[PDB]
């Protein structure tokens, strides 16, 4: 039910890149990975937390639907996309850390950890600062831990409304055309080392839907884009996708 393909490595090295994709075929039960170890190993989840994080504002009702704006605080700060009101779409889509700062505070570290202890995710640990713990505190989760919960979240098997898991699959929503669905959350972890980059979330087919989830080294923030670009390259090479 698990095999190891290091042809995928290729992918990395071509581009000075290290790291692991972990795919997993909804239809075969089956997974596939470049790095069985790696695919196991615990790192801080980043902005890839924003998928539990909208989960539990919109369950227990700190946000209340994908429309409700959440004004700019009014502070520059250093990403130009994050000086302006959000929603819920947009907040995920810019990984606006600020607004998802704001829900965690709402949220407090007993009805936040009690959630995460009924999702399964990761080591369940929130150990930190309350809105901080998913890039510089005790939070990890691994590459296949990250399919196990995205998985219940296709399903709508998590411990939430089915209404709040359909929204943030919508929120989700990255790519489409003709050939597929990408439902997907980048991550950039630069707190705590190793600084590495995420990106987890789903292929839909027709007939099947591939689940994805990977990281990689990530010195600089000039190579955020190989996220996407080496997932796809395996993606081709696997004849996911066109
Ligand atoms: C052009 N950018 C956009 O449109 C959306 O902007 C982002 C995209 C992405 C992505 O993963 O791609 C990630 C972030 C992001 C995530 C976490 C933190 C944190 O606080 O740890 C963070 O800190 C500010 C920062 C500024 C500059 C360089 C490094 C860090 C930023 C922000």
């Amino acid at each position: 039910e698990w095999q190891e393909n290091k042809s995928w490595n290729a992918h990395f090295t071509e581009h000075k890149s290290q790291g692991v994709v972990v795919l997993w075929n909804e239809n075969k039960q089956q997974g596939f990975t470049n790095n069985l170890k790696r695919a196991n190993q615990a790192f801080l989840p980043a902005s890839t937390f924003k998928i539990p994080n909208s989960l539990i504002a919109l369950d227990l009702g700190v946000v209340k639907d994908e429309h409700q704006v959440f004004k700019w605080d009014g502070q520059t700060r250093d990403i130009a996309t994050w000086n302006r009101d959000h929603n819920l779409i947009t907040a995920m889509k810019y990984s606006v850390v600020p607004v998802y700062q704001e829900f965690a505070r709402q949220i407090g570290e007993a009805r936040m950890s009690k959630m995460l202890h009924a999702f399964d995710y990761g080591n369940e640990d929130i150990s930190g600062n309350v809105d901080s713990f998913w890039l510089d505190g005790g939070i990890r989760i691994s590459a296949t831990e990250q399919i196990s919960f995205l998985r219940k979240l296709y399903h709508n098997k998590l411990h939430v409304s089915e209404r709040s898991q359909r929204i943030v699959k919508q929120a989700m929503l990255t790519e489409a055309n003709g050939d597929y669905i990408i439902r997907a959350k980048t991550g950039y972890s630069t707190r705590i080392e190793p600084k590495i980059g995420w990106w987890v979330g789903w292929v839909e087919l027709d007939d099947n839907v591939w689940f994805f989830a990977m990281n990689m080294d990530m010195p600089t923030s000039d190579g955020l884009g190989l996220r996407q670009a080496i997932t796809k390259e395996v993606l081709k090479q696997e004849k996911i996708i066109p």
